[PDB]
């Protein structure tokens, strides 16, 4: 039952955000805050911070990873890295989605292609006192690609690798497209890059920073 | 594609708790703050409040409920109405849950016995600053009982009856049962009880006032 996550107390996980130019749009960090021990698995509480490439803090709440029996699932925080999403928050931003799970490769092999156990989820946004300013990303047809070693700047993680599509609607526009991510034990999402449906590069996101 | 929650602005519903006498133990009261729009259904994020008999507030928070596709699911409140849950609770105490999501039999027609629509969930509450006072409620196996009229203070509503299984741990003890609920459009949950496994009744809930 492998937790993919940071979880322990006090633990900062720092990933960046990038243009498909390579350029730093955004920072986001991750504060373990309570690892709570059950019968069936854990529950870790985490805070987190959205801020742009300059420090300035866009948007801060808790969310939650947590093993049950022997599934792995969490707050689908990581899809606000998208673009669209970065772009339209602030201090007064709100947002709910599912709990989505993650299974465990690494001790349950799967086949490239494999997709009935991943789980689809949906995460809205919105801001309180302005509802023009919200959006939905809708995270569907998730599917296992391989594991492999993935280098970052905080090292090199062996991860599975997932291709997903997505819907992103906000009330001035939709875009359409797929991604891909990388997801290793104890640290969550590694890596993440988003594709519009003419397979171009918007956005990635890359693990910098591990301070336990 | 009915919504199972109020969803007006400014709606506010009251349900009441009683032990297996009859006897008056909590109230909980949600209020609709803002509705949202998508595409793809409707967001509602309302707050709550769990009080004591006498009003004294226990607990309170925000919740979610909404439409995506042809889907309603809403945050697990609900099940915190247990007793187990209840007289744990105090302005410390937090909570997180899956969506559970909740059939539209009036539209779908379910035959009893009818299961596999109903998905599981996992409800963990917490105390932070005193971790030894946390409890995790699961609710598994759901399935469709009926759809009848039940008379409550608030009035007479047809609903969808569900039957569950339940399994509640906390440190000190784990507690096995079922339960039932009844649900209805724009309302949720009109009346709920539950038992132990030797059928015995252990608490019950039922809508008290719905004031738009
Ligand atoms: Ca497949
Ligand atoms: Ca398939
Ligand atoms: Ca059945
Ligand atoms: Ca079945």
């Amino acid at each position: 039952c492998a937790f993919f996550f940071p979880n322990q107390e006090g633990e900062q996980i720092t990933r960046n955000c990038y243009t498909a130019d390579g350029k730093l749009t955004n920072i986001l960090v991750y504060r373990v805050d309570q690892a709570y021990e059950y019968p069936s698995g854990m529950e870790v509480v985490a805070n987190y911070t959205f801020a742009d490439a300059a420090g300035k803090t866009l948007n801060s709440g808790q969310m939650v990873a947590r093993c049950s029996d022997g599934n792995f699932s969490m707050s689908m925080g990581d899809v606000a890295t998208f673009p669209t999403a970065l772009n339209m928050m602030n201090a007064d931003v709100y947002m709910m989605g599912d709990l989505m799970n993650y299974p465990d490769a690494f001790s349950n092999p799967m086949n490239p292609g494999d997709d009935d156990e991943f789980d689809d989820g949906t995460l809205r946004l919105y801001q309180k006192g302005n509802k023009n300013n919200r959006a939905e990303i809708s995270v569907f047809d998730r599917e296992f690609v391989t594991t492999e070693t993935v280098n970052t700047p905080a090292g090199a993680f062996y991860c599975t690798k997932v291709k997903y599509e997505m819907n992103i609607w906000t009330p001035k526009e939709t875009i359409k497209g797929y991604g891909y991510e990388w997801y290793a034990p104890n640290i969550g999402i590694v890596r993440s890059e988003q594709y519009n449906n003419k397979k171009e590069l918007q956005s990635y996101s890359v693990l910098e920073r591990i301070k336990k």
